[PDB]
């Protein structure tokens, strides 16, 4: 046996989404999303499911935060939906979508829970995507100034900020494979995308320091740890491309300044050599407080020489692995690899896990609780290998379990759940899962024990 005891002040954290949780998405003024727009065009979301509804959170919010007290958390992660506070992504001030934010995050305080805000969350105004969405350059300058209302109204209230959330997925799924919204297929756009979604974080964080927000301030990115199918040269080189067309292909312009150069090569053979002004690169690496990403599995990557990306999935490695709900391979370990290469490769930053968590089927015993077994042993597997980093040296400061409540799956609808808190989507009860009473005690503890 071994006790697992994390740092002093360790931040123990839930994390949800405006779309995924909130519903009401035609109150109190608010405009039309892509993903109103996309939910409800048929064959974009399995069965038919919308965020029309889905947790209710917009009026079940007091419910909700009781509920984060009863568990524990100590910061509670949420995004704030741009088109409740400007209906046309610009223009006219929408004060009861900005009271409701004010509102939910004054009662996080008086309960004891830190807020943590993130600024986009992919619920972009159905207006500003009329005209181009984040193609668009001028978006940029749109999502700034409504980052301004928010950190006026917040800013000193709110220790900790995210500017976007997963800009990849946004790039990759919402513009290239278009399986997200707002359902675009075409990879010139998608790399276009990307840059300006960069581009706003760093426009945003620069207002934030010539606000003197007292308070710190990162970006949210989607990453894992890309492995090598083998120690061969060529494996390592095709793991390599990998992540830099993933993850890195983020985490390089917002710490380093730069894309990556093989992935830009590869860009540059499929024909789009990519041109952006010199000082946008310079304003997506504005230094910020820590670096933030969502973490889930791993990939395994081999050499792929007669392909046109140049590798692919090592099949019979992912084949090994058990999988949650979601078809994803279990393996803790990649949590600890990654945290090691972030500290490695960029100069040890504070780093904060914003997401981490794992679907499985849920089943409401006789006894009305949820025994969420295989939930429990991924989230005290992967904090195990968390914890790991910890002692040999990442500056690891929290740890945002996703998710707080079952909610919408995006285009999964409402059949993949995440949540410590089982959600009824027809009665919208709400019931603690085992897995929300285990992390309860993990804060108390501020840790575990290891048999
Ligand atoms: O797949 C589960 C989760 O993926 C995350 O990376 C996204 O940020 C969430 O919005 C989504 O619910």
């Amino acid at each position: 046996m071994s006790k697992i005891t994390f740092p002093k002040d360790f931040i123990w954290g839930s994390a949800t989404a405006a779309y995924q949780i909130e519903g009401a998405y035609n109150e109190d003024g608010k405009g039309e999303s892509i993903w109103d727009r996309f939910s409800h065009t048929p064959g974009n979301i399995a069965d038919g499911h919308t965020g029309d509804v889905a947790c209710d959170h917009y009026h079940r919010y007091e419910e909700d935060i009781k509920i984060m007290k009863e568990i524990g958390i100590k910061s509670y992660r949420f995004s704030i939906s741009w088109p409740r506070i400007f209906p046309e992504g610009t223009g006219k001030l929408n004060q009861k979508g900005l009271d409701f934010y004010k509102r939910l995050t004054n009662l996080l305080l008086e309960n004891g829970i830190m807020p943590a805000i993130t600024l986009y969350h992919w619920d972009l105004p159905q207006k500003l995507q009329d005209k181009g969405g984040w193609k668009n350059r001028d978006t940029t300058d749109y999502f700034t100034e409504y980052s301004e209302v928010i950190f006026k109204n917040l800013g000193d209230i709110v220790p900790i900020w995210f500017t976007h959330n997963q800009p990849g997925v946004v790039s990759l799924l919402g513009h290239f494979l278009g399986i997200h919204a707002p359902g675009i297929k075409d990879l010139r756009t998608s790399l276009e995308v990307s840059h300006n979604l960069l581009l706003s974080h760093g426009k945003a964080v620069k207002l934030f320091r010539e606000m003197n927000i007292d308070a710190q301030i990162g970006i949210a990115l989607n990453l894992s740890y890309h492995y090598p199918a083998s120690e061969k040269a060529e494996d390592i080189e095709a793991a390599e491309l990998s992540f830099s067309l993933a993850g890195r292909w983020y985490l390089d312009p917002v710490l380093k300044g730069r894309y990556p150069e093989n992935a830009l090569k590869l860009y540059k053979k499929k024909g789009i050599e990519l041109s952006f002004p010199e000082d946008d690169l310079k304003l997506i690496s504005q230094p910020i407080d820590f670096i933030a990403f969502n973490n889930y599995s791993s990939e395994f990557i081999k050499y792929d020489p007669s392909s046109e990306s140049g590798f692919s999935p090592a099949n019979s490695i992912l084949e090994k692995f058990e999988k949650t709900d979601m078809g994803w391979i279990i393996y803790p370990e990649g949590l600890y690899d990654l945290l090691m290469l972030l500290d490695r490769d960029y100069g040890k930053p504070n780093i904060v896990i914003s997401e981490n968590g794992a679907a499985f089927k849920d089943e409401i015993g006789s006894n009305g609780k949820i025994e969420d077994t295989k939930r429990i042993q991924y989230l005290k597997d992967y904090l195990t290998q968390a914890h790991r980093a910890i002692q040999d040296g990442v500056n690891l400061k929290a740890y945002y379990l996703w998710s707080l409540l079952d909610n919408f799956e995006w285009a999964y609808g409402y059949n993949k759940r995440f949540g410590i808190v089982h959600v009824n989507f027809d009665t919208l009860e709400r019931k603690i899962k085992d897995s929300g009473y285990w992390y309860k005690e993990v804060i108390k503890n501020n840790g575990f024990l290891e048999h």
